[PDB]
């Protein structure tokens, strides 16, 4: 019933999400990225940026349909695709889907769009009972997870101007709006 | 309560209850486009190595160990399209010769307790490793013993292989897990 607990949980599931994704994921984006944008996005107003931009909820609920979040927010393509054997099975596929985002009925951003899975298992932790853990643990976890990881970002030679965490607290709210908000803060 | 509590739920949270229902269905559709060869087992089995020693390829662990094929892939549409939910399809050798074959890997959250071990940054020694992986091992078990989603559909194998033990064959033991089931 402490922090610590808290604590150790979301360190945990803030270093998986470094060991088994981002540290795989990150060296070869701005590759996957630049080969989507000189090959398949002519578009001189329309490029993917470069980096990848993960939502991180602070109440940890994470939908599985982003598009539906927002009627700003549009699917438009998937990137190139990166497999690799992973834990004896082979080809397991890591994929990253592009997102337009709409603004005044204009396409106002373009960029590789993600909520930071492991939310999924804050929020379940939270509403199962052998877990063990209440909404205000939930919460605190959400925190120590996102400062987790940005010190693991921070230190971690695979992110080089390649990732940003967009952290909200969530109606009135437009997703689009808080991503374009840091997308607009790069350029 | 520790780092492996969050691991074991999120095995299960973005794993296990999402494959395991499909599982069934998809080893049919591998027998329906493979009954002359051999039929594969219809259960997942989940190593899971006490020391975190997880090999990306099964074979590198145990020789008699043999990718087969892979399962028809299963995708998803998850935290914002299409992620992949693959599986593979190994072949286990007694005396150059197939003696099984079943759907095998090991439990990945592993490789997160082995790397942590080795990243100052973690603050994690060996002897948290050693305890956090048999603390995943009990907070799955005790999951899966109460999860709808597992109806027979899988078999976790928890194993200490001692340093330099020639007296372990992981693809007899994983044959001897096989021929109990059958029975
Ligand atoms: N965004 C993202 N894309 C990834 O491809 C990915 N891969 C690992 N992770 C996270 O990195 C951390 C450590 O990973 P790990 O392998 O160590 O532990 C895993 C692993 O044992 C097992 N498991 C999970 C997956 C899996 C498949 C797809 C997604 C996904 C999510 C959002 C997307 C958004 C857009 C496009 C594609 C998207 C795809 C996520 C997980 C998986 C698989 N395909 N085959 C075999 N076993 C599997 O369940 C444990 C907990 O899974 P969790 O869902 O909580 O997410 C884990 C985890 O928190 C990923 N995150």
């Amino acid at each position: 019933v402490c922090e610590k607990g808290n604590f150790n949980v979301a360190h945990g599931l803030a270093w998986s999400y470094y060991i088994g994704y981002l540290r795989l994921i990150l060296p070869e984006l701005q590759a996957r990225i630049r080969t989507y944008n000189q090959h398949y996005n002519n578009l001189l107003r329309g490029a993917v940026s470069q980096r990848l931009y993960i939502l991180l909820p602070l109440d940890c609920g994470v939908p599985d349909n982003l598009s539906m979040a927002d009627p700003n927010i549009r699917f438009l393509d998937k990137l190139p695709q990166q497999t690799g054997d992973r834990a004896g099975i082979k080809d397991r596929v890591y994929s990253n889907s592009i997102y337009e985002l709409l603004e005044n009925g204009q396409r106002a951003g373009t960029c590789v769009l993600e909520y930071a899975t492991p939310l999924q298992t804050l929020f379940a932790m939270s509403q199962y009972s052998q877990a063990g853990f209440s909404r205000e643990d939930r919460l605190e976890q959400a925190k120590l997870f996102c400062r987790t990881l940005e010190d693991i970002l921070a230190d971690a030679p695979e992110s080089q101007n390649n990732c940003r965490l967009i952290a909200y607290q969530e109606s009135s709210f437009s997703l689009s709006q808080e991503v374009l908000r840091h997308l607009r803060q790069e350029e």
